[PDB]
């Protein structure tokens, strides 16, 4: 059922999301909210 392939693409947007997440959250230098 699970799809290694689908998988590995999945590891990609949960990555690039916690890198604005993360500085609109922390509020770095563009807090966003």
């Amino acid at each position: 059922r699970r799809c290694l392939f689908l998988s590995l693409f999945s590891f990609l947007i949960v990555l690039l999301l916690t890198t604005l997440f993360c500085l609109l959250h922390f509020g770095v230098i563009g807090p966003q909210r």
